[PDB]
């Protein structure tokens, strides 16, 4: 579990977003596993304007947080599941790094701010929803 609070906006894996979210609805991508809901207090978390291409992330399965190198945003292949079919996540970024489902939500954050949430792992690899490219977080 997890979300990214920026101003009246709501980050969250679209494909564990609630009821509220959904009556709230702002913006989703189904290829990028997104939504963005809006809220009635406001958030104070900074998202990051950069390419960096390092940082670190936060892994609830073990209680700790670990410094990581991470690839620039691309489609790549993701497995069927019980929420999505067999298709390409775009804007996805990896990593070599332990996660396990209940690990997304996380946050990922440089020395700029927040740079995305996991999103996708596993055989020893996790996945970063990247969030940089969403200017309208801001404004
Ligand atoms: N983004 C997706 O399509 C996800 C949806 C849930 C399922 N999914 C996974 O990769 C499962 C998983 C295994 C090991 C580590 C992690 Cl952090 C995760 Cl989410 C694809
Ligand atoms: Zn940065």
């Amino acid at each position: 579990s997890g979300a990214i609070y920026v101003g009246n906006y709501r980050v969250v894996n679209r494909h564990l977003a609630t009821h509220n979210d959904w009556a709230n609805l702002v913006w989703e991508d189904s290829s990028r596993d997104l939504l963005v809901s809006s809220t009635t207090a406001q958030g104070c978390d900074t998202i990051a304007r950069c390419d960096c291409q390092t940082g670190v992330y936060y892994c609830s399965s073990r209680r700790k947080h670990y410094p990581v190198s991470f690839s620039k945003p691309s489609l790549i292949f993701v497995e069927a599941s019980e929420y999505y079919p067999a298709r390409y996540q775009s804007h996805l970024m990896l990593a070599v790094g332990h996660s396990e489902p209940g690990d997304c939500g996380g946050i990922l954050r440089c020395q700029h701010g927040v740079v995305g949430i996991v999103s996708t792992g596993g055989n020893g690899l996790v996945g970063f929803a990247d969030v940089r490219d969403l200017l309208w977080l801001d404004e």
